[PDB]
């Protein structure tokens, strides 16, 4: 297990495609994510992009939930049409955490 070898997450910069893999048969099952910004240390941008470290959007995880869910990949946009506009002026990024599970049982 190169990985933690337990829930996986990706995290990608505003405005640019992001690509979900689950390993072997399984598919992805969105958990839990966001679209904004809540650190300054990610997706090293201008200083001004980043020192709101408070942004929020909720809804950004049906979107990814519905793209992702059972299914093997997905990929997406990190922004443009595909995300909201909670904090326009801040460099956002996306954040989600998945488990991949069989398509079936067992
Ligand atoms: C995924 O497949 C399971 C199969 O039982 C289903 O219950 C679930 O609603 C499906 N979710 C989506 C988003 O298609
Ligand atoms: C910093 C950048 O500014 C505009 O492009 C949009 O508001 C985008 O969502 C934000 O991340």
């Amino acid at each position: 297990g190169l990985p933690f070898g337990l829930m996986r997450r990706e995290l990608a910069c505003e405005g640019y495609p992001i690509e979900l893999r689950c390993p072997g048969s399984d598919v992805i099952m969105v958990e839990n994510a966001n679209y904004g910004r809540t650190d300054d240390k990610i997706c090293d941008a201008d200083p001004f992009q980043m020192e709101n470290v408070q942004c929020y959007l909720p809804d950004a995880f049906k979107i990814m939930s519905q793209r992702c869910n059972n299914r093997t990949q997905c990929v997406v946009v990190a922004g443009s049409d595909a995300f909201p506009d909670p904090c326009p002026g801040t460099y956002k990024y996306l954040e989600v955490q998945y488990d991949c599970v069989p398509y079936k049982v067992e």
